[PDB]
């Protein structure tokens, strides 16, 4: 859920979850385009984890999983069933992919409508 995607997010990176709340084209609620940068492709694999989990009955804004932080390193639990198993990995996917990005303020809440009609491919 949302709660482990922030606490997963803040456990590893540098900043602050809230800062990509509204970042680039895709960091936050849906998004499309050109990904602007390295932080903005995180949230591109992680809208199409989400849209993978959610075409596969789960709940990914609040669904939730058991995980803990270790060293600021995220550590999913034994998952009780699939769902919790792919939530917990898409969000510990993009902290890990955060982690060592750098943060560009001209794509802090980028308009969204400035965002191109075609968007790269789901893996
Ligand atoms: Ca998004």
């Amino acid at each position: 859920g949302i709660l482990e995607l922030a606490g997963t997010v803040g456990c590893v990176g540098p900043r602050t979850p809230i800062a990509y709340m509204k970042y680039g084209c895709f960091c936050g609620l849906g998004g499309h385009g050109q990904p602007r940068d390295a932080i903005d492709w995180c949230c591109h694999g992680h809208d199409c984890c989400y849209t993978r989990a959610e075409e596969a009955g789960c709940s990914p804004k609040t669904e939730r999983y058991s995980w803990q932080c270790v060293n600021q390193s995220v550590l999913c639990g034994p998952a009780e069933n699939k769902c919790q198993e792919l939530l917990c990995k898409c969000d510990q996917e993009i902290a890990n992919c955060l982690a060592q990005t750098e943060y560009n303020l001209k794509y802090l809440f980028y308009p969204q409508f400035l965002c191109e009609p075609d968007s790269p491919k789901c893996d």
